[PDB]
């Protein structure tokens, strides 16, 4: 099987289209590719020598609602600052305490923010899942991105054909944390690096069925050896009409919004290490998308028998538009389960009903949560815009829970959804003490005083404040792990029986 025939074949089916290629074109093909980084230098330049200072001594990854893309970033930037006993003097106190973000530190960051982001095409059609007109950045780069993408679109119009299509065989590296953020971590195997956790195998692989691409693939004409954190190795078949462009160096840019269909997930051994092969076909995406939507109709179905509901009430959504598609789905039904197991029936039903009297949701999703409805239709302001595995958004009465990126020290989604669903019983408990002007129990007199005592005995973060305390310690109140129940209980009894006192208040209300 010849490699350089082979690239020397497709690139021969698409020599017409190279050569037919403007510049303008061209390029618009390149920063595609390489995306433009923001200038570090002009950036410093505009911040004051109050936030030249500020930035020094500010320890970073404490934010919660940063990307790490976000936060890769400024650190790059606090060096370029810090240019004798700086290096150990501005990082000497850093493991002594993950403290919580100071209010002048997180209103800074949070503009920080919007001077950071990088011009990238490929980023940004994946974190929206194809909805670029969604309002998470400023509208002039919003549009600026509209006009690229719907060029790009332009210039791969060349299906690959009836002949070339099942005589080829498509590659793409991949980082597993870019699927999975959380399983990827201890995916490896910890006594071996070279290996894989069979039972963390079968994990991936029961529930991937059907991947999304909701942007431009990069794929390799011939294989390349993995890199460091490349574990997953794709072999694609396109379909014969999968509009397609050459790229120099035997690479190929498939068109946005395709479906995959996975046909073969294995282990397989490459120079003396264990890899992840996904076979996978070029499928349409409209077919992707009615088996979601099947799963969508579906789950609600069943939950709302099992809530006592409308037959027909929207409350699982199912946002799903990048390429580990169906575990989404398909963890959605494992964390509703827990959810199920670990609360009491009558304290889920009497505060989910009361969610869908304010319309809202269960958003299980692959793109960032500043692109979901749910929040940004009442945040307007970027700067307050928030990204993280998970939030509760009481303006909309909806939990939104993002699949791929990894939790602030926290075990598994399942979790993470009780005590979002912990926040929904802080809303709803202050609505039955005041059904007027609806605020949050913790927001009350008595809870706010017990978060000055007893604030800084659970959870690292659960300091924050003290409606993320509350939630921190409902959703130890309800692990499944015994021991971590009664901690709640003795490091923090006042909040115990606060928290049990507005479960008791919720379900006795008629
Ligand atoms: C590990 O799985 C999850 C992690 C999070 S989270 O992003 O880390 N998190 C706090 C966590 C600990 C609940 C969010 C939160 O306070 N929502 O109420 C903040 C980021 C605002 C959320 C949901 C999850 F399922
Ligand atoms: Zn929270």
């Amino acid at each position: 099987l010849s490699r350089y025939e082979k690239w020397e074949k497709i690139k021969q089916h698409y020599q017409h289209w190279s050569d037919s290629l403007s510049e303008e074109g061209r390029g618009l093909l390149k920063k595609l590719q390489i995306p433009i980084e923001p200038k570090k230098d002009d950036i410093i330049h505009s911040l004051s020598q109050e936030e030249k200072e500020l930035l020094k001594r500010i320890q970073i990854d404490s934010s919660d609602f940063l990307s790490t893309e976000e936060k890769e970033f400024l650190k790059k930037l606090q060096i370029d600052i810090r240019d004798e006993e700086e290096k150990e003097l501005l990082n000497r106190i850093q493991v002594d305490s993950s403290n919580p973000l100071s209010e002048k530190e997180k209103e800074f960051l949070k503009k920080l923010k919007l001077d950071i982001q990088p011009y990238d095409i490929n980023q940004r059609l994946q974190d929206t899942g194809g909805l670029i007109d969604s309002p998470s950045i400023n509208l002039d780069v919003r549009k600026q991105y509209k006009r690229d993408i719907q060029n790009i679109d332009a210039l791969l119009h060349q299906s690959i054909g009836s002949t070339l299509y099942n005589k080829i065989y498509l590659y793409e590296n991949m980082n597993i944390n870019n699927l999975t953020a959380t399983l990827g971590a201890d995916l490896v195997d910890s006594t071996d690096n070279t290996k894989i956790n069979r039972g963390i195998f079968n994990e991936f692989k029961k529930n991937f069925k059907y991947s999304i691409s909701s942007n431009y693939m990069i794929v390799d004409i011939n294989e390349r050896p993995a890199l460091d954190n490349e574990r997953l190795k794709w072999r694609i078949q396109l379909s014969p009409d999968t509009r397609a462009g050459y790229l120099e160096n035997g690479k190929l840019i498939l068109q946005r919004n395709i479906g995959l269909e996975i046909k073969d997930v294995q282990i397989i051994k490459q120079s003396e290490k264990e890899y992840i092969r996904i076979d996978a076909k070029v499928v349409p995406k409209s077919k992707i998308d009615t088996k979601i939507q099947e799963a969508q109709l579906n789950i609600n179905q069943e939950w709302n028998k099992a809530l006592g509901l409308p037959k027909y009430t929207k409350l699982i959504t199912f946002n799903v538009h990048n390429r580990y598609a169906s575990n989404i789905v398909e963890s959605a039904y494992l964390i509703l389960n827990e959810w199920k197991n670990n609360i009491q029936s009558d304290l889920i039903k009497k505060v989910t009903n009361y969610l869908v009297d304010g319309n809202g949701r269960f958003v299980f999703t692959d793109i960032t949560l500043p692109n979901i409805a749910e929040q940004y239709t009442h945040q307007d302001e970027i700067y307050e815009q928030v990204h993280s595995k998970g939030l509760y958004v009481p303006e909309s009465r909806s939990i939104l829970l993002h699949g791929p990126s990894k939790g602030v020290e926290l075990r598994n989604d399942s979790e993470g959804f009780i005590h979002e669903f912990g926040h929904a019983v802080d809303d709803y408990a202050g609505y039955l003490l005041d059904k007027n002007q609806s605020d949050l129990v913790t927001n009350s007199k008595k809870f706010i005083d017990i978060f000055k005592e007893e604030g800084s005995n659970l959870t690292s973060y659960g300091r924050t404040n003290e409606a993320e305390f509350f939630a921190e310690a409902f959703r130890l109140m309800h692990s499944t792990d015994h021991a971590e129940r009664l901690k709640v209980q003795k490091n923090a009894p006042k909040t115990f029986q606060f928290i049990n006192d507005q479960i008791k208040f919720i379900i006795n209300s008629l």
